[PDB]
């Protein structure tokens, strides 16, 4: 759920990276021509899982970058507002509320109804509702 450091050379598209405190899905990794020593620089493009903003960074392939650790959990939608959604872990009674535009996957943005169970991802203290259980 927190973060960790990982060598740039080990990063892979589809995995994640933290750029400006924003957890982002890596969408492109370009490694330049290696120098006389074999060393190379990589340019990584990543998309914020929350703000959807595309960010790019350049690092020596031997360098380390911060990556977010994601936990997948289940909870139930207990309230829907014009601009937000609140879910609850029925057993622990914890509640999580987020804006629909940044805290819910585009795919299900308008498929949420109260009473349904969803799979949400959690990292860096924030959550993102990713899918509906039973799928629908």
């Amino acid at each position: 759920g927190d973060k960790t450091k990982v060598q740039v050379s080990k990063l892979k598209p589809g995995r994640y990276i933290i750029i400006d405190d924003e957890p982002c899905r890596i969408v492109n990794i370009t490694v330049s021509s290696p120098g006389k020593h074999g060393s190379a620089k990589a340019r990584i493009e990543a998309v914020g899982i929350f703000d959807g903003k595309v960010r790019s960074i350049v690092k020596p392939t031997s360098a380390e970058v911060d990556v977010p650790i994601i936990d997948k959990k289940t909870a139930q939608v207990i309230a829907i507002t014009p601009d937000t959604v609140q879910i609850m872990d029925m057993e622990t009674y914890e509640t999580f509320e987020v804006p629909i535009d940044t805290g819910v996957a585009d795919e299900i943005r308008d498929q949420l109804k109260e009473g349904i169970n969803v799979e949400y991802w959690e990292t860096l203290g924030r959550i993102k509702i990713m899918r509906i259980k039973g799928e629908g």
